[PDB]
């Protein structure tokens, strides 16, 4: 077939239930996550050839950079209890990535007073049991897949996309192969 298992995606051994339907995993210290984010703009083309009613899930993950690694995923509880995510991603990424300014939970919250999220709402958030719960949810959610590597994206908990069989002359058609490539899973 022109899709297969073991190509263009994996099928998971051990299939999640009641799973999100469009699942994806990063962390702001994986290097093919910055490029997803900033160059392939992945999550974006992934969602424009998504059909209607599909909700699209994104988690951080603990196991890169240590302490660090642990406060980027109760910083982005606190991004997606307070639905900044889309003022944050670039900012975080840049700063652990690109200039290497964030280096402590007050790095963080810097990027987030910068984009306007204030300071008393903040670190109320941080502190707060929504905050906490959400932390919860991102790794139970991690957990249920196995996971060892990002980026990661995973479809109604039984698909696992497989970008190493991929063609990665052309940007541009690597990520619609791969966009595709979610809607055929979705269809599935």
């Amino acid at each position: 077939a022109q899709y297969e298992d073991g190509k263009q995606y994996t099928t998971l051994e051990k299939p999640v239930a009641g799973a999100p339907q469009v699942l994806e995993f990063f962390s702001f210290f994986c290097p093919h996550c910055y490029q997803f984010e900033e160059v392939l703009h992945i999550s974006d083309n992934v969602k424009k050839k998504l059909p209607e009613g599909v909700k699209m899930t994104k988690y951080h993950v603990n196991f890169m950079g240590g302490d660090l690694g642990k406060d980027l995923t109760q910083a982005w509880a606190v991004a997606m209890a307070l639905g900044v995510e889309d003022k944050v991603t670039v900012p975080l990424f840049e700063g652990v990535q690109k200039t290497q300014t964030i280096r402590s939970a007050s790095d963080i919250r810097d990027v987030f007073i910068n984009a306007g999220i204030k300071g008393e709402e903040y670190d109320a958030a941080w502190n707060s049991f929504v905050v906490k719960s959400l932390v919860a949810q991102q790794e139970k959610a991690a957990a249920d897949v196995q996971l060892r590597g990002v980026p990661a994206m995973f479809v109604n908990g039984k698909y696992q996309l497989n970008p190493q069989g991929m063609d990665t002359s052309n940007m541009d058609v690597f990520v619609q192969q791969y966009a595709d490539t979610v809607k055929y899973l979705s269809e599935k």
